[PDB]
């Protein structure tokens, strides 16, 4: 049983897979992520090693829910898994997880550097938003998009890579009512989105910071001050804070998103322009209340031109504490069905 598997030395890590997985190279580490040929479904594939996910509470309710997710979700916009194994064969000797997707050329940060057309931009831009409101269809609020968890392949197809945070590291995506403690509701990943789409523009992180202070600087200095309703949605504490900082009028998005940013040439790509600076405008809005929805931003003359019902309307409970023994049975368990 073991016999189907073989190991071999990827850098500091030890990989245990199928034989069927050939040619391992590393692609990642951070668990472990290594490419390979899939010889028995003659393609490419991606393996990441999971090491001990049971080891503590954080890694253990985040593996899991991952792989739950896993199965309430089939779109292609969202990581799918191929096959999923342990090499250990009873609950006691069980330490290592592994995990098989396809094999996908680079992700957004990569993307990120690159000057785009408009229409690979709003392509890109049309598939996560096609991503999110089907998980949202789902009842799931992902919250922490960025462009290290999104990847491409060369014909411009997309991918978001996992299901976010719970009910209940890199910020400079996380929405202002995340950052503020404040409730939200399912736009609160088009701000994420917005903060991408501006980072592709501007090839610079938009609101960059050591912590969550710096963060909301840059986010009122730029934008500026909110309105008087949205502070009124503050705990007594953070409204405090919030509202004892210097006031800023902000700029608007003609000179935070100025036309030399754009491919502007053409009159095709002069609209274009406008309309992604419309869009960035609706979408990095402080306010949720004001705030572009997803079925409204896929509606919208810039993205809207992908528009495919199949895509965009596809069909779609505990959450708890445990120990680590109990972590390593529950997930066992998942991986073994
Ligand atoms: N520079 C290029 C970047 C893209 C690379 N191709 C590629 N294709 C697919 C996936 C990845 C990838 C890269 C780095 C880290 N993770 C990657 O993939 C995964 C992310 C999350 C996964 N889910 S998870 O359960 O492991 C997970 C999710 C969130 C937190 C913890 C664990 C993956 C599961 C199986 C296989 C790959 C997974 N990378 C090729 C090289």
């Amino acid at each position: 049983v073991d016999n189907q598997f073989y190991s071999v030395e990827v850098g500091d890590s030890t990989f245990t897979v199928l034989k069927r997985y050939q040619n391992l190279k590393p692609i990642g580490s951070g668990g472990i992520v290594c490419a390979a040929y899939d010889a028995v479904l003659d393609r490419n594939v991606a393996i990441k090693k999971l090491s001990r996910p049971f080891q503590n509470q954080t890694h253990a309710k985040r593996a899991y829910r991952e792989l739950v997710l896993m199965k309430c979700v089939n779109h292609k916009n969202i990581i799918s898994l191929l096959n999923v194994f342990t090499p250990q064969k009873t609950l006691e000797e069980f330490q290592d997880v592994y995990l098989v997707m396809e094999l996908m050329d680079a992700n957004l940060c990569q993307v990120i550097q690159m000057e785009l057309d408009h229409e690979r931009m709003s392509y890109l831009l049309y598939q996560m938003l096609c991503g999110i409101k089907h998980l949202h269809s789902a009842g799931i609020i992902h919250r922490d998009l960025k462009p290290s968890n999104i990847v491409v392949k060369s014909d411009c197809t997309l991918k978001i890579l996992d299901f976010g945070l719970a009910r209940t590291v890199t910020r400079y995506y996380r929405a202002p009512e995340v950052i503020l403690g404040m409730g939200y509701k399912e736009n609160v990943d088009i701000w994420s989105v917005g903060c991408i789409m501006g980072e592709m523009v501007r090839h610079k992180i938009l609101f960059p910071g050591r912590d969550y202070i710096d963060q909301w600087n840059k986010v009122i200095e730029q934008l500026g001050t909110p309105c008087p309703e949205f502070m009124k949605k503050l705990q007594p504490t953070v409204r405090n804070y919030v509202e004892n900082r210097p006031k800023y009028a902000g700029l608007t998005f003609p000179k935070l998103f100025p036309d030399s940013l754009f491919p502007a040439d053409s009159e095709h790509n002069k609209l274009k322009a406008s309309q992604a600076r419309d869009l960035l405008s609706k979408m990095l809005v402080i306010d949720p209340a004001k705030r572009i929805s997803v079925d409204d931003a896929l509606q919208h003359p810039y993205i809207n031109v992908w528009y495919d019902p199949a895509e965009v309307e596809a069909p779609p409970l505990d959450e708890r504490e445990h120990t680590i023994e109990e972590w390593k049975e529950l997930i066992y368990k998942e991986v073994m069905n």
